[PDB]
This record gives structure tokens, C-alpha cells and sequence, in this order.
């Protein structure tokens, strides 16, 4: 009865025409109630692939895979300001959203942070949160509402019932060679965020060497799609081109992230270019959440939350909220596990650091016991690099690559040998890029 | 003596235990050589600060270590040894099918296992309303069992992890029992020590779940895989569906009855199916029995459908002393209740959730279970018939039957089952009863 349905779908799809809002939401609940085969999804993937989709159907594919699970409401809270979050494709050393989210918390944004775990090299954040004792990533969402409404802000994993429809529908992609779609890859990487109930979103698009797309242009091409999709979708949404040619902050990890990611709310390090991107997003949630008029409005308050402490404040009554010391800013090298073996890593010439493999580079962090080759796996949460050279810097005995932290020396020694072989020198030194490249809006 | 506080404050630093620590504490724990005081602070160090994967598998080999542990390989088997482990729920009858079914395909199934706790079901108690059934063959009769017929249900002796006692006893009055190294090690020790080749586990999602969330059931199962696996037996572990009774019937004569109809084929709860052939299929992979799924599938729906599963749990009945012709003639052996009549829902929607823990509970209350050790219990009463998450229900289509004592806790089980599951216009979103397979 669906099958038959289902196969009318797949065919007028298969013939060019534009599917309707009913017949994409018939079809995404039949892939969430698993009444549609997986030959039927394969093939409607399939057309896809090759006809593609119209904005319609993009958003209605979209929200379709948003609406198959839950939905966040916020109204019954009545909360005085947006809720707004920040979505990223990823990289190493991106701790930007344990800044991001209290600094926008600060500013009087709501940022229910829903997010997740490792993936193939780069850090998932709760992975990193997890580092700090006590810290629950799973409270039950009576605590989450609490806390956004008195904190602002929280960095959860509760994802099981969000858009529970891309689930069967990527396991399909990935076996029929239907995964390298636009319309598709939008729906994935969309869904699960608009689920939040968001008002306003940014999107981070990596460039580089170290990004998702491949190509300066194929960044751009997805954020636009993104873009399009989001707004269309009723969230008012922009996305920022960020560079990834390197590590963004200067450790790689997790206890190390974190300790990164305290100092920078406090003033005691910040890494320029973390720096230059984690405001450039901040700035977009305040226009588009309309807490802003303009980039230098933003900026002012974003920097004022910076200097008197209110953004490192949001992030311990976050941290406290979710059941970690409630004294961690102030003391948070009591909390974080320490590595049994910090050491410096030199090159083994003298030059200018050119180029870096970043994926490389996270891959080491995860061979160290940093990250999970298995889900099955336990994460050494105080394994990692730190003061992580950059591109452009002078290299000799002097001035080393990275400190790397580890649980003893045979893995010392091997993530040394991954690091050397991950970072390229030369006599003459590179030319400087932007981190923050082309803002998009819709 | 004073290692004890050594290592309690080296955890409290966030510092890791080696395994000479963790056998030490373990050992003091079982000798009764480390206080209470000193037990509950280290749970409390690792409540907060968890503990790495050689930590975890060090616990929880120190706790198998700390008793018996069975070993096979002198009675050379031409199989491997295998078996399930759940977390629990109503209605969760699978071990009495799953291992005549893994012993039928060529598995030695060894399963020592348990009675009801809180609000779920114990395979023990149920086999116990089979009239001779002995659940403690000495370990002569239980080797021969295995070897001669392939499977054995039985319960555990005192060194079966002895350590986890203590320990347990401990936590659930500290506030240390939620922690996933703790619950790891307390799951796995026991199992372990029945020297297996391969196990798998069943995690339960949902109302009637272990855990409260599907995330947390995901994290368990993943730890405990990791554990198992690095404790050096092949282990796989299945998210299934317990937002609502798993087979048709809860309670104990009512299970086992409903056990011997789905062997025979004369009835097959289709849910229940689903997650006992899944269950199976893992416990013939891991143990080198079956290439893959659907081979093992083939074995498994053909001892379902030639009688030969059915036959080997009669022969396992009979070998642990109860009737030679237990499964042609279960109704002459099984208690009747003495009150057995269907409850009927006030509206007249579709069935939208059910609180399987209250359902258990119901079960409990009528005499079903226990709430302390010494209770007896009824073997008799439960229900039948269940009605299922998503069914239509109106007047003439009941929510269950409900077998009692008498009216008066008839009338306390209809109470308990009406308010327990909740009827609405809209039908709900399906559920799956096989959520994921983990492996490593
Ligand atoms: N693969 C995994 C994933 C999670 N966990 C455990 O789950 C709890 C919360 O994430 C934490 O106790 C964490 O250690 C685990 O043990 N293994």
C-alpha cells in the first residue's frame, strides 16, 4: 500500500517533475517508519542524484526530515530573547563553540546546543566537554530547559530523536553512491539543527586542506545551498567561509580544548585567528538573532562580555549547571586530567612551516588515545597537542612544532613522528591568508 | 592495610589505578578487609571522575576473578560456548527460545542466570513454575546437561563474582550505582566467569529500560562491548525496543507457556521473534557457527520450524527434572489462576505508549514477583494477550487478560493497567524492536 505509493513518488521524480510538500513528507515518515524498502529509498536517492531538487523541494525535503522526530518548542518558556545556535562541517582544533555559545549567551541569545561525538579524526565537542568531572552531556530535557533559561546556554547530546528519518536514509546514500548530492548533503546537515526550534543560525563552512569541500568553490557552493535551504525553512540563517589550512586554535584534544577554551573567555590566551572566527560567528547570531544592528555593534558587545568576565562567567554556570565543580573557571587545572608525559617536538631542520596536514594531525590526537578508532573505545581525555605552531612561523632547535601531552613515551614518541611528518617547512615563508574569507547571506 | 585509602585518594586526584591496585581492592572487597566507608568513597571517586578502558577491564576481570570460574575446554566440546545477557524488562522471555534454539544450531549455552528484580521478570522464576524443575543441579549434573543436551538454565552459586556483592550492596545505598565502569563491571564479571567463547548483550531502550534515555542505552552497550571484548570474549550487544511488554504475556506459567507455543510453532509473538532470532544470530556469528546473518537466520528458522529447538528445550526440561513430556503437555502442568478475565480501556483511541515499569509492578503486586527475598511467589498470575503499542482498541478488543488470585486483586491489576497505558486519537509513530547492532 506505501510501496505502491512510493514507487508513483520514485517514478515522477524519476521523470523530472518537482515532488510536493506531501508526497517528500509521505515519503521521509515511510523511510522513518521503515514501510518504504530500501530499494525504494536507493532509488529515489538515485533520481535525485540525477534530476536534483527546486528550492521547494530542497526545503521541503529538509523540514520533512526535521519534522520526522522531535521539535524543540520554546514559547511555553517565554524567554525574552532568540534562540539561535551555530553549525559547523568541523575541523581540528575548533573548539570555537565553548566560546561561541556563552558569549552569545552573554550578549542575551539562547543557544541550545545540541551536538556529538568524535567522526573519523575531528573532535566531536561533547567528547571534549567530557574531559571536565562531572560534567553531564544527557540531561533529561526539563534540566536542558532550565538551564537554557537560566544560564542561556547548554552543550548537550540528546540527538536520538532528531530527524531520525537522515538515519536510514544516509545508511542507503552510503552504500548506493548517492551520498555526493547538494540537495541531500543540505538535508543532513540541516535537519537535526533546525530541530532545535532555532530563530536564527549560523553556519561555519570550512575551507582548505582540512575542510568537508574540497575546493574554495564547492564551499561556497554548499553554504549557499545551506543558506538557502535554512532561510527557506523559516530560520534566518547566514554562513561564514572560515579557513582550515590549519589548526584553528592552538591544542588539539580534549582536556586540552577545554583549558583553551577557559582562557580565551578569560583573556589569558587567545589565539588570533580562533580568535577572528569565533567573533565572526558570534557577530551573525547577534544580526540574524537582531540582538545587533551591524558588525561594529556586535563586535562592541561581544568584546565587552570578553572583558569583564561575563562570557568566562556564563560558561562556569554552565558547566556548574550541568553538574560539573561550580568553581572550574578559577580552578580549572585542579578539574582537567593531566597528561604523564608533556614534551616539546622539534623539527628535525630549520625553515618557515608552509604547509600542515590537518587531518593527519587529528588522527594522530586519536591514535594517542584521544579519539575513538571504535565507538566501542574509551577516550584519554588529557592526551593532545599544545602551543601548536602555525603557518609562517620560524622553525629551529629552539622553537618547537607543538608540546605534545601523552599517557607515556612509545606514544610520545609515535605521535612525534606523526607530527613531524604532518608539517611541511621551507627556506622562503608563505604568504598569510584570511581566516574569516566571504560572508554569505540569502 | 592502609593501601586501601592510597588508592582511594589517588582516584579522587582524577589519577588512573593500575591493575595490581584494582585486584587489591577488588580482593579486599570480597575478604571483607575494606570497609564500607572505603568502598562507597571509591565508587564516589569514580562516579565523578570514570575510568579509562584498562582501568574498566582490570575491574572487571578482578571481579570475575574474585569467585569461581567455570572452564570447558576439558570436556572438549565440538562448539563453542555462548550465551545472552539482558538488562531486563516484562514480557522478556527470549532466553527460554534462544538457548534450545543456539544449542539446536551446535552452541553450548551455559546460562546462569537470575530471578525478578524491581519491576522485571527473572528467567529463574519462571522456570520454577514448571512443577520439578530444579534450577541448582550440582556442577556433575550441570556439566553433563550441557554436554548431553546443549543448554541449561540454572541459577548462580555463592563464588560467582562474590566481590560484586559488597560492592553492590554498597553502591545502591550511596548513590553510586549510575555509573557506566560500575554497571559494566557488575553486568559483565558474573557472565564472564561461565568462560565463554562469545556473548551477547541485550540492552534495553525505553520505558521500561535500564537506562532512561536511548543515549545512555547506547553508551552502556558500546562500554560494555569494549569491556568484553578486551576481557577476551567475542561480544556484540543489541539495542531492542522495551516501550512496551515483549512478548504477548508477563508473569511466569504464563511465559513459559507462551515460550513452549513459540518453539512449537503454534503461536510467535512477531516482535518477540524479531528480537530473539536477532539475539541468536549474534550468539552464531560470535561463536563461528554462521558466516553472517542470513546463514545464520537459515539455521536458526529451520530448528524453529523441524521441531528440533522445541525438542531440545523438552530434553532440558526433563534433564533438570521436570516432565519427560513437558512441551506436548504443558497445560497439565502449569498453574491456573483462579481468576482470568479481560480489562477494557474507558476511550476508545489507539494504544500510544505503556509504562511497562508500572506493568511490572501490576505483575509484582498480584503475587508475580518479589519485593523483598524471602517473598513467595504465585506462579500463576500475569497477563496474556497483551494489546500493542499503534493497535486500535475499543470496547470489544480488550488490553489484555488478566489472570488473579481473586476480584480484589483483579480489580488492583485492572487499575494498574488501565492507568498504565495510554490511549490517543492519533496512531503513533512506529517503533522497531531491534534499535542497532554494536559490535567492536
Ligand atoms: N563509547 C562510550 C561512550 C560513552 N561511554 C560512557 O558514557 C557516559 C556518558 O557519555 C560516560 O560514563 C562515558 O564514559 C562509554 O563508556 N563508552
Amino acid at each position: 500500500g506505501s510501496m505502491f505509493l512510493a514507487q508513483e513518488i520514485i517514478r515522477k521524480k524519476r521523470d523530472g517533475h518537482a515532488l510536493s510538500d506531501e508526497e517528500i513528507r509521505f515519503f521521509i515518515n515511510g523511510i522513518r517508519d521503515n514501510t518504504i524498502s530500501e530499494g525504494q529509498i536507493a532509488a529515489l536517492a538515485m533520481t535525485i542524484f540525477f534530476h536534483d531538487m527546486t528550492m521547494p523541494e530542497r526545503v521541503s525535503l529538509t523540514m520533512a526530515m526535521r519534522d520526522s522526530g522531535t521539535v524543540l518548542d520554546w514559547k511555553s518558556l517565554n524567554l525574552n530573547g532568540p534562540i539561535v545556535d551555530k553549525h559547523s562541517t568541523g575541523g581540528v582544533g575548533d573548539v570555537t563553540s565553548l566560546m561561541l555559545g556563552p558569549m552569545v549567551a552573554a550578549c542575551g541569545g539562547y543557544v541550545p546546543m545540541i551536538s556529538g561525538r568524535g567522526l573519523g579524526h575531528t573532535g566531536g565537542t561533547l567528547d571534549k566537554l567530557e574531559a571536565i568531572p562531572g560534567f553531564d552531556i544527557f540531561p533529561d530535557d526539563n534540566r536542558f530547559r532550565e538551564i537554557i533559561q537560566d544560564v542561556g546556554v547548554a552543550i548537550i547530546g540528546q540527538t536520538s530523536s532528531l530527524a531520525p528519518a537522515d538515519k536510514r536514509f544516509y545508511a542507503t546514500r552510503d552504500i548506493t553512491a548517492t551520498v555526493d548530492s547538494i540537495p541531500l548533503i543540505t538535508g543532513s546537515i540541516l535537519a537535526k539543527k533546525l530541530a532545535e526550534g532555532l530563530d536564527a543560525l549560523v553556519m561555519d563552512v570550512k575551507v582548505g586542506s582540512g575542510a568537508f569541500m574540497p575546493t574554495y568553490e564547492l564551499s561556497e557552493a554548499l553554504a549557499e545551498a545551506i543558506v538557502g535551504v535554512a532561510n527557506g525553512a523559516g530560520v534566518r540563517t547566514t554562513a561564514l567561509l572560515t579557513d582550515m589550512n590549519q589548526v584553528l586554535a592552538s591544542s588539539a584534544g580534549n582536556a586540552v580544548e577545554v583549558r583553551e577554551a577557559v582562557q580565551f573567555l578569560t583573556g589569558e590566551y587567545r589565539n588570533p585567528r580562533l580568535f577572528d572566527v569565533t567573533m565572526a560567528l558570534c557577530v551573525e547570531m547577534l544580526i540574524s538573532g537582531q540582538l545587533a544592528k551591524d558588525d561594529a555593534e556586535a563586535r562592541a558587545k561581544l568584546q565587552a562580555v570578553l572583558d569583564n568576565g561575563k562570557a568566562a562567567e556564563v560558561f562556569g554556570r554552565m558547566v556548574a549547571a550541568q553538574k560539573g565543580p561550580s568553581d572550574f573557571v578559577e580552578n580549572y587545572d585542579k578539574y582537567l586530567p593531566t597528561a604523564m608525559l608533556s614534551k616539546a617536538v622539534y623539527a628535525d631542520t630549520e625553515g618557515f612551516i608552509s604547509a600542515m596536514d590537518t587531518r593527519a594531525l587529528g588522527m594522530a590526537v586519536v591514535s594517542m588515545g584521544g579519539g575513538r578508532r571504535q565507538a566501542s573505545d574509551t577516550i584519554d581525555y588529557s592526551v593532545g597537542f599544545t602551543d601548536m605552531a602555525r603557518l609562517g612561523d620560524s622553525i629551529d632547535g629552539q622553537r618547537p612544532l607543538a608540546v605534545i601531552h601523552a599517557k607515556d613515551e612509545a606514544s610520545w614518541q609515535e605521535a612525534a613522528k606523526a607530527v613531524k611528518a604532518a608539517i611541511i617547512l621551507d627556506d622562503k615563508a608563505p604568504a598569510s591568508t584570511p581566516s574569516v574569507y566571504r560572508r554569505i547571506t540569502e
